[PDB]
């Protein structure tokens, strides 16, 4: 569509280049002053454009950045490894369907959680796009390589050791991007997580494979998720009890996950023995 401007109705500042909250139709509505057949649920859908000042007219998410319900400021919410497994399954489904766009598949490039919205009480991610990123980008990338839709497989491996630890990637390592692209081109990545269950464990390092041919479709990532999701039920609890969060000692190359996995083992077993 294309949309009067006067029709609408700017509110506050979100995020800034810029972009504010806003109505237009009674719909709240998110707009930003200086493709179309997306429709997926798991991505911002796009309503239309005006013209003068010419502005993106977009679905507004309540729930403001997953990057910030795990890092923002306090009080930080309280979440499950459902609702962790669930953000990451969201995000491949979204993500294989703009890959299997056509004629063309769409790679998202800046897959990182600043730009993966949240609506529904924080229970349904939302991919968002208008493209510090370094620390998710898969290494061909910024090697001036070819990249193609695996660079975002890349990307998604990193977010998920982020959800399950609570943990800024490469935090340690600080100092300027150039400092995070030589780690990561020399084969660094996020430490190994205690008591990861080995499939899921498979799949992340997988998914940080050097060689990009070795990480898996996302189609195949979302199936994975798909079928782990039977042993991480409720996903679907709102976001909604106090959290205080305290970064436990990282050393030994081995950091403690945020979300907890004895209910995993228990239902796994149950069906396994
Ligand atoms: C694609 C993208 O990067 N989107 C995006 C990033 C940052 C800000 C706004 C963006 O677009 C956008 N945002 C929203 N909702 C939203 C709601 C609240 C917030 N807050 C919550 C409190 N904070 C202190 C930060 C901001 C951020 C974003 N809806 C839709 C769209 Cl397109």
């Amino acid at each position: 569509h294309m949309i009067d401007y006067k029709e609408i109705e700017v509110e506050e500042v979100v995020g800034r280049g810029v972009v504010c909250k806003a109505k237009w139709r009674a719909k709240d509505v998110a707009i930003k002053q200086i493709l179309s057949r997306v429709n997926h649920p798991n991505i911002v859908k796009l309503y239309g454009a005006c013209l003068n000042p010419v502005c993106l007219v977009m679905e507004y998410a309540e729930g403001g950045s997953l990057y910030n319900v795990l890092h923002g400021a306090e009080p930080l919410p309280y979440y499950t490894a459902a609702h962790a497994m669930s953000w990451c399954l969201q995000c491949s489904q979204g993500v294989a369907y703009l890959h299997s766009m056509q004629p063309k598949a769409l790679i998202h490039r800046d897959l990182k959680p600043p730009n993966l919205l949240l609506v529904a009480g924080g229970t349904v991610l939302k991919i968002c796009d208008f493209g510090g990123s370094a620390a998710w980008m898969a290494p061909e990338v910024f090697e001036g390589s070819n990249y193609s839709e695996k660079c975002d497989v890349f990307s998604w491996g990193i977010i998920l050791w982020e959800v399950i630890t609570r943990r800024k990637p490469f935090d340690e390592i600080g100092g300027p991007a150039f400092r995070i692209m030589w780690a990561v081109h020399n084969g660094t990545r996020p430490p190994l997580i205690k008591n990861l269950p080995k499939p899921i464990e498979s799949l992340m390092t997988r998914c940080w494979s050097k060689d990009p041919s070795q990480r898996p479709s996302m189609e195949e990532i979302v199936k994975i998720m798909t079928h782990l999701m039977r042993y991480f039920p409720g996903a679907d609890e709102p976001l909604q009890y106090p959290c205080q969060h305290s970064l436990p000692p990282g050393e030994d190359g081995r950091v403690e996950p945020y979300v907890d996995f004895a209910e995993f083992y228990r239902l796994w077993s149950v069906d396994h023995g």
